[PDB]
This record gives C-alpha cells, sequence and structure tokens, in this order.
C-alpha cells in the first residue's frame, strides 16, 4: 500500500 | 489536507 | 492497506 | 497537501 | 504539495 | 507501494 506523510 | 488513493 | 498521516 | 495515487 | 502517481 | 513525504 502507499504511506503518505502529509 | 493529504489524498491517497490508495 | 494505506496509510495517512495527515 | 500531498497527493498519492498509488 | 506533492505529487506522486506511483 | 509509493511513499510521499510531503
Ligand atoms: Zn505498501
Ligand atoms: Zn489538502
Ligand atoms: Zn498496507
Ligand atoms: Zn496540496
Ligand atoms: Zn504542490
Ligand atoms: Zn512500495
Amino acid at each position: 500500500g502507499g504511506v503518505l506523510v502529509n
């Protein structure tokens, strides 16, 4: 899956 | 905010 | 699954 | 914000 | 923000 | 998956 740390 | 379409 | 830390 | 389309 | 189309 | 650190 994707990981987005905004 | 962030947008994650997995 | 995806991980979003906003 | 960031956009991630995985 | 960044845009990542994976 | 992709990793976006924004
Ligand atoms: Zn993953
Ligand atoms: Zn936003
Ligand atoms: Zn996952
Ligand atoms: Zn943005
Ligand atoms: Zn931008
Ligand atoms: Zn990966």
